[PDB]
């Protein structure tokens, strides 16, 4: 018992996700703060993702390529609004060895002005575009809010795309080209469904038109989380960084950028989603070993025959597997050590060989049936397939009741203090924002998150807008409302 999960999912979230990073080896805690050791099974999904990530993009003829990881001030602080909001948290080298550097050089908190500065290079008439390009790489932002392993890192493995169109059009389809690829990137692989949005003005990217977001939902501590993002960054970066080209027109013409990232937050926000009280539960598309054969003990070379089979017959139709044949620890044990490793098929194998079948269970429920031997294929190539879905419709329907449709404000804390987002009418004002995070703060007298902030925020202006009534006002200001926008508590 004491080798499995001690807190209640429930009971104690923290210690919860702790635990099940920790003992399914996922994560390993470091001697600086903010930064955790991605083991081999917390990478593996990374890579997975990152290989349907590539296929997909590769069809918008995005092409992967690697930018200097350090960036000098001259280039840095080219946009405004792009400095200021990382300024704070960019970490700099300053010397090498014990001596210092002639010039100090600055971390890529994001690569918008690394690779901004070597565009107008690239780009010099109508010919030259589209440009679009993407990193694999990670990026520091040295933040001292409370950090959490996958989803608040100081550093962060991602992608980040950058286009650079002719006009508007173009780019802002990229921009939900990509927006709707991320969340195939949660459903098909993470099994976490999302909610596309606009951010508001007071929560969009430093220097951007507008971003599009993807918002996931934690409800066990009642904590939004934005899963993915991507900008339309209009002209303005190119402004800034002197990108023109000469048009068929033959007239000097800006263009139209844009930049999507989504993290390894998108593994932090599977583990919240489908971990439970025994352990890590994963879907099969990010797992490694789809089945774990635990053999139950007579004639032991006959078991060990038999637990060989199926491992022969689940690795010839390309489904890796492992066959736990440890004779040092009992089947009690081994129960409990893949379990918690979110293997997402154990296959129990002395009356089973006497009636040449094997018991299947099942990650998510425990549902345990009988299937003959010649028959275990077909049924283990479907229940993959069904664990999957389980896990993205009990994921969808927890999202659903999760959002609280609201008309005033004095209907809100009610629904924040019961782990739900709210869908109110706004004025989209940013000047209310900072008041609305403010007094909710304020009125948040019962939580028990101690390092996350009591506050509401505006999570995004959701696509899917219901009707919206003609005298129906603000449920901040009173004033006339323009449309629905999420609120709720944040990560
Ligand atoms: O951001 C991360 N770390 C920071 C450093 C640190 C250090 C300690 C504690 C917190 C943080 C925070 C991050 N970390 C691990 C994995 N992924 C990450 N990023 C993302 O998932 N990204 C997509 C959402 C983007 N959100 C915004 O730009 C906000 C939201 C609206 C207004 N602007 C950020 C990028
Ligand atoms: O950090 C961001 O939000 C944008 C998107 C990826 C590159 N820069």
């Amino acid at each position: 018992n004491i080798l499995g999960i001690t807190s209640k999912k429930i009971e104690n979230f923290s210690d919860w996700y702790t635990q099940v990073i920790v003992k399914s080896e996922l994560i390993e805690y470091y001697d600086i703060s903010g930064c955790y050791i991605l083991r081999p099974a917390a990478y593996y999904i990374w890579e997975c993702v990152q290989a349907f990530f590539n296929k997909e993009i590769k069809k918008l003829n995005v092409e992967n390529s690697y930018f200097p990881l350090f960036v000098t001030k001259n280039k840095l602080e080219k946009e405004k609004n792009h400095i200021e909001g990382f300024s704070p948290e960019v970490a700099w080298v300053t010397k090498y060895g014990d001596s210092n550097l002639p010039e100090e050089i600055a971390i890529r908190p994001t690569s918008e002005t690394i690779m901004y500065s070597v565009f107008p290079k690239w780009i010099r008439s109508y010919r030259d575009l589209p440009l679009k390009l993407n990193q694999w790489n990670t990026v520091v932002r040295w933040e001292f809010k409370q950090p959490t392993p996958f989803i608040r890192t100081r550093e962060f493995l991602w992608q980040e795309g950058h286009t650079a169109h002719k006009n508007e059009e173009e780019a802002v389809k990229l921009v939900f080209d990509i927006l709707d690829l991320y969340r195939r990137w949660y459903e098909e692989y993470l099994a976490v469904p999302i909610i596309k949005g606009i951010k508001s003005e007071g929560e969009k990217f430093g220097g951007a038109n507008f971003t599009s977001t993807a918002e996931a939902f934690i409800s066990e501590n009642g904590r939004a989380i934005q899963a993915a993002t991507s900008h339309y960054l209009g002209t303005n970066f190119a402004k800034m960084f002197k990108i023109e080209f000469e048009d068929e027109n033959e007239v000097k013409q800006y263009v139209h950028q844009t930049s999507w990232g989504c993290t390894t937050r998108s593994i932090g926000i599977m583990i919240m989603t489908h971990g439970d009280d025994k352990g890590l539960v994963l879907p099969p598309n990010v797992s490694k070993y789809k089945v774990v054969i635990v053999p139950i003990f007579t004639d032991e070379n006959a078991i060990h025959s038999y637990c060989k089979d199926i491992e022969k017959i689940l690795k010839n139709a390309q489904i890796n597997c492992v066959y736990d044949d440890r004779a040092s620890y009992s089947p009690g044990y081994k129960f409990n050590h893949w379990e918690l490793r979110g293997i997402p098929i154990r296959i129990e194998v002395p009356k089973d060989l006497q009636n040449n079948s094997c018991v299947i269970v099942r990650r998510d429920n425990n549902e345990k049936c009988n299937v003959k031997k010649e028959s275990v294929l077909l049924e283990t190539q479907q229940m993959l397939v069904d664990i999957h879905k389980n896990l993205f419709l009990k994921a969808k329907k927890k999202l659903d009741d999760s959002i609280v449709q609201v008309t005033s404000f004095s209907e809100v804390m009610n629904a924040l203090n019961k782990k739900k987002m709210v869908l109110a009418p706004w004025c989209e004002d940013i000047a209310t924002e900072e008041e609305i995070k403010k007094e909710t703060q304020r009125l948040s007298l019962n939580q028990s998150e101690t390092t996350l902030s009591g506050a509401m925020k505006p999570l995004c202006i959701p696509l899917d807008q219901p009707p919206m009534p003609p005298n129906m006002k603000c449920f901040w200001s009173g004033k006339p409302a323009k449309r629905w926008c999420l609120f709720g508590r944040s990560y």
